[PDB]
């Protein structure tokens, strides 16, 4: 159904904009990537830049990924990303969430032919 790429573009990606609009973006895009459906996911990213430009991350500073794997990779400059988090009064089917858009580095997992990014690792 659908592949580790794709789902990391749905759930990580928005080439639409190039930040933030308004705080009230993460209760919006949460919700319209289906990131509230049988709960709300705690805390998502996403990065407001094309897709071949956080594609070629997978070619750029190789880190240890928080498992401990080592197919993560830095971006060498900083992007525009939009940190979501969940509050302390959220319960779900009710979820809300802070927005924060900041520019920052991300570090991205990378798999498969062609060499894609595949989960969403951190931003530092
Ligand atoms: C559809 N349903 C299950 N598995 C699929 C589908 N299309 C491709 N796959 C494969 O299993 C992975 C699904 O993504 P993850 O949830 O495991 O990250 C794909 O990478 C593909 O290998």
């Amino acid at each position: 159904k659908e592949t580790a790429a794709a789902k990391f573009e749905r759930q990580h990606m928005d080439s639409s904009t190039s930040a933030a609009s308004s705080s009230n973006y993460c209760n919006q895009m949460m919700k319209s990537r289906n990131l509230t459906k049988d709960r709300c996911k705690p805390v998502n990213t996403f990065v407001h830049e094309s897709l071949a430009d956080v594609q070629a991350v997978c070619s750029q500073k190789n880190v240890a990924c928080k498992n401990g794997q080592t197919n993560c990779y830095q971006s060498y400059s900083t992007m525009s990303i939009t940190d979501c988090r969940e509050t302390g009064s959220s319960k779900y089917p009710n979820c809300a969430y802070k927005t924060t858009q900041a520019n920052k580095h991300i570090i991205v997992a990378c798999e498969g032919n062609p060499y894609v990014p595949v989960h969403f690792d951190a931003s530092v």
